[PDB]
């Protein structure tokens, strides 16, 4: 009753330098937000800055119980930070507009990254 | 409220040591007989054995005893929901404890990636 | 009830052993509460130690929203563990009375470790 569902991605620099690779320039414009991709010219650590966000925004798509489909998607799926530093999720209209219909109150996010790797955890309420 | 919360990391490299040590017997004393029905047939099967042991371990950290009593490997059984979300189903002696607790309700989450399985659990009372 | 925050952080066993290498003792002496730094000597071990501590001091901070901040600090963030082994935190004076100020009712704790990554996840309630 309390928790609509929780979320969990460990994804590997390794495995979003060869997605870019492969897809080329165009790559980090497919996973990314329009806002996102506004700032990702400004990250000190770009492989890590699409890493984190792939794996966030997988972790949602696992909170919410669909993985990648409909209106759960990498371009409506947008992580923000407030003003300590704490990420965040902000979401494309038609995504607040799901989440709405499902009766999903909030959904919390945090990341952390070592060495390849990069996890993110989500928790999805009710 | 939250009862607890538990998670778990599995090496793939690790289970199959597991398995060398006690054969095939050893998915026999991690999984239930459910389970069981549909391992002959894993397209991946040291992944399905990782990510099962990894979800127990997970669920028996998530309730605060351990692999103990009724809280054992072939109590704790995951199946997919009809969108593929993982779930927990419970033998009758691990269901009756967990409503002892008074734990009503424990979500489970998986990823993997290389070598590396990670389960994390909530139970919620 | 809800939730306050969550918190996830991965630790390398080699990067505290890089820490103590360069830093010496003051890593440990930086990191641990009063309370655990009386205890570390006898740790069977101490880098494991370490990282979960770390691991789990850096979970913390992020479910209550801060980072390392104010009374937030890892010598006011305690771990230690029930009757059965789980995991639970204690807490410096200034930082049990943060968290009521919050509302903050409940913080769970959990860690696991395999090969070099030790892993932490926290959820704060209230
Ligand atoms: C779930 C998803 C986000 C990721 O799948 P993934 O990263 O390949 O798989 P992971 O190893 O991280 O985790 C898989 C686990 O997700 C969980 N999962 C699957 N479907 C789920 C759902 N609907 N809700 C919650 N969890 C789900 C399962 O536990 C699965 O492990 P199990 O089936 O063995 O239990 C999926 O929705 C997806 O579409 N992946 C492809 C993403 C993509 O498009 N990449 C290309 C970039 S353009
Ligand atoms: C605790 C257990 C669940 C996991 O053992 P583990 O995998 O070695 O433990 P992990 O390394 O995953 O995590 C260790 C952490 O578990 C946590 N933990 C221990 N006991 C706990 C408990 N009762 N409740 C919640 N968390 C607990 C502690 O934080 C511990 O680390 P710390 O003591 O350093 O803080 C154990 O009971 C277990 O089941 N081991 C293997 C089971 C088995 O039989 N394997 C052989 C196949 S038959
Ligand atoms: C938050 C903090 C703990 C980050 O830890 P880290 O190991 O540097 O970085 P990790 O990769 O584990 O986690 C980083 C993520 O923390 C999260 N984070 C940052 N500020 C946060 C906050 N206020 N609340 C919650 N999460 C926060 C962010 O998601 C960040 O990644 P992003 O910016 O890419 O989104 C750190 O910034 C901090 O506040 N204090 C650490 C200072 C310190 O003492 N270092 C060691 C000295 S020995």
């Amino acid at each position: 009753a309390m928790i609509y569902g929780i979320g969990t991605d460990i994804v590997s620099l390794k495995r979003i330098i060869r997605l870019n690779k492969k897809f080329g320039q165009a790559f980090a414009g497919r996973i990314l937000t329009p806002e996102e991709l506004l700032e990702f010219p400004q990250a000190g650590k770009p492989v890590n800055y699409l890493a984190k966000r792939f794996a966030a925004k997988e972790a949602f798509a696992k909170a919410v119980g669909t993985g990648i489909r409909g209106a759960v998607s990498f371009r409506n799926i947008g992580i923000g930070h407030d003003a300590l530093g704490k990420p965040e999720f902000f979401y494309g209209p038609a995504l607040s507009k799901w989440l709405e219909e499902q009766g999903i109150s909030r959904v919390s996010l945090s990341m952390s990254d070592e060495e390849d790797t990069v996890l993110a955890f989500v928790v999805a309420e009710k």
